[PDB]
């Protein structure tokens, strides 16, 4: 850590602070986080290389403290989404970060690397256009928001998969169109509940197997299935059609990230430079 100069703190991660600082070897502006299988899983995502990814610079074990070493990049898109929200983001542009998000979950997916944990937070922005995807990996290696959480995971599933990530980016489509949270849950009940509300109380014929999963309960309420047109207005069929695959109850039936950048919602996809002010 000598080799570093802390220029500021940039946030609270999940499992530590995060700093913006600057390495006196290479003049280099990094995110510096501050923290053995886990050091073997974070030293194999060293090699998970891709443009729409947070590059993981370094890991750093010293004094039983752990640093990572990243990539920095200028906004979040939490932020950029708040700073957005009288106008709302222009939809070419939520198409190009949806399809280059997708791009990313593709890659850590056909290495069967999950995420876990998307969200706005660990979505970055620079002034090129780009969006990466930050955090891939650490999940397996403040309230902790429970808003983007597949219904799988909230039901009690401990062998998830991939799915569980296109579920989050699904809830992250859906509120860059509408500027509001799709399911902000407050507990985990709550949660569950509001994704039923909107999509319906999953049974055997929308979910086999969804009523014998360790957290259902015969007992919830059964709430009637609601129109995606009145969900993501003013979003077009080819993008309602995405999303509800997007949000398939049956992590079996959900779009993989590969199946959805061929969906017609990307024929006429461009990358805009976003408005940013540093
Ligand atoms: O999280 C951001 C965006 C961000 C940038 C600056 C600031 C602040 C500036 C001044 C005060 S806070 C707040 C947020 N970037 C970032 C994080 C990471 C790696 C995952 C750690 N890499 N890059």
């Amino acid at each position: 850590m000598e080799n570093f100069q802390k220029v500021e703190k940039i946030g609270e991660g999940t499992y530590g602070v995060v700093y913006k600082a600057r390495n006196k070897l290479t003049g280099e502006v990094v995110a510096l986080k501050k923290i053995s299988t886990a050091i073997r899983e974070i030293s194999l995502l060293k090699e998970l290389n891709h443009p729409n990814i947070v590059k993981l610079l370094d890991v750093i074990h010293t004094e039983n403290k752990l640093y990572l070493v990243f990539e920095f990049l200028h906004q979040d898109l939490k932020k950029f989404m708040d700073a957005s929200a009288l106008t709302g983001i222009p939809l070419p542009l939520i198409k190009s970060y949806l399809f280059q998000l997708l791009q990313g979950l593709a890659f850590c997916h056909s290495h069967r690397v999950l995420h876990r944990d998307l969200k706005p937070q660990n979505l970055l922005i620079n002034t090129e256009g780009a969006i990466k995807l930050a955090d891939f990996g650490l999940a397996r290696a403040e309230v902790v928001t429970l808003w983007y959480r597949a219904p799988e995971i909230l039901l009690g599933c401990k062998y998830y998969s991939t799915a569980v990530d296109i579920w989050s980016l699904g809830c992250i489509f859906a509120e860059m169109v509408t500027r509001r949270a799709l399911f902000p849950g407050d507990s985990e009940i709550d949660q569950l509940f509001r994704i039923f509300r909107t999509l319906g109380t999953p049974d055997e014929v929308v979910w086999p197997g969804v009523t014998s999963m360790p957290d259902y309960k015969p007992s919830f309420p059964k709430w009637a299935r609601q129109d995606f047109s009145k969900v993501v207005p003013p979003l077009d069929e080819d993008g309602r059609s995405l999303l509800s695959q997007m949000l398939h109850y049956d992590p079996n039936k959900r779009i993989s990230a590969k199946a959805a950048l061929a969906h017609p919602f990307f024929q006429d996809v461009t990358k805009p430079v976003p408005h940013l002010r540093l």
